[PDB]
């Protein structure tokens, strides 16, 4: 039976509590960058203009 066994509960809960933190921290660190500026693209993000920049005389 061994009545005095409350110290094992503290050591087992302690490691289990910290271990959870490592899993959350591990994903939290990698999580950064995935959303931090995904890539930012805008090929069709400019004004349209299918005309010559300048003309020689008229055209």
């Amino acid at each position: 039976a061994h009545p005095p066994n409350e110290r094992t509960h503290l050591v087992i809960l302690g490691a289990i509590l910290l271990a959870l933190g490592v899993a959350l921290t591990f994903i939290f660190r990698l999580r950064k960058g995935r959303l931090l500026d995904v890539k930012k693209s805008g090929i069709q993000d400019t004004n349209s203009k299918k005309q010559s920049d300048t003309h020689l005389e008229e055209t």
